C-alpha cells in the first residue's frame, strides 16, 4: 500500500464508512 496519510487511517476510515453503511 501507499501510506498516503498512513494507510491504517484510510483503512480505518473505510472500515467506519462500512460500519455506518452496513
Amino acid at each position: 500500500f501507499v501510506p498516503i496519510f498512513t494507510y491504517g487511517e484510510l483503512q480505518r476510515m473505510q472500515e467506519k464508512e462500512r460500519n455506518k453503511g452496513q
